[PDB]
């Protein structure tokens, strides 16, 4: 008689404390989620950082070779200079066009990966 | 009698205490994804400055390795009566060519380029 | 009167209990979502620092040999100008035959380093 307010009410309980056992897991899930981005955020600026030192190093020493090969080319011109340079000793496709320098740019994008991580601590 | 209303009174309660903490859960996921979604974007725009410093280093190196080839042709010219280059430096490996990654280092570029198009379809 | 301000009661009980268990189902469906995609992160993460690191590495081996080369070719150049001092006194600069820097064992280094962050990946 009463019964059919005991046990619908105690399907009511049961049901419940299973929607805090749900929570329960979904709560763990989520700690562990952000855990898991503030490790890969780690990573990726350790990463960054590392790989841009090896583009800095790779830049200055190339800026220095450049330096020296254009010297080098001058004291060959010099050193041909009665066989008519090197634009005419050596003979290539285009030979003698300068050589670029890319030092500015490069250290640019060092820039740009520098701004962009110092953003990963604001966030 | 009191038993049941009582009894209702809790259960009301727990669905008040389940309702917010289900709510702090969905602000949690939104914070979350805006999280993801942010460091796709850096991710994105660091290989994209790291490739680009990547192609200006290879393009002159590529470049510079083009000149050192005609130099040393043309110094071992300078130097054939005294049996060119590798006779009068003096090397345990002299005549060690130069080897060109241009196009291995590009085929990286490339496949840097390739994985930061797949951020485009998630 | 006496039966209604229970049963009625009862039902919405029920009725939002039934919502709770659906809002729960699309939150785990948003949980999978965001696991998954972390997962492709981390995978593009270490693809990009493969590809990366391997660019490096070819950049800074050839870039060793080039300046191997190049020394050879400042010492050559030294000879053949020797007896009209040198090449620092012909070609004339601020520093000119400056000493060139070799960073192949630090560029070396900083591709350890990355490999070494790639590697924790396999262990979380």
């Amino acid at each position: 008689e009463n019964l059919y307010f005991q046990g619908n009410m105690k399907q009511i309980e049961d049901k419940i404390e299973e929607i805090l056992s749900k929570i329960y897991h979904i709560e763990n899930e989520i700690a562990r989620i952000k855990k898991l981005i503030g490790a890969i955020a780690s990573k990726i600026i350790k990463t960054a950082n590392y790989t841009t030192n090896a583009l800095f190093l790779l830049n200055k020493e190339e800026s220095e070779i450049r330096d020296h090969v254009v010297e080098h080319e001058l004291a060959l011109n010099y050193l041909l200079a009665h066989q008519g340079g090197l634009c005419n000793v050596v003979k290539g496709p285009m030979c003698s066009s300068d050589i670029d320098d890319f030092s500015k740019n490069v250290s640019d994008m060092i820039d740009k990966v520098h701004e962009e991580m110092k953003k990963f601590y604001h966030e």
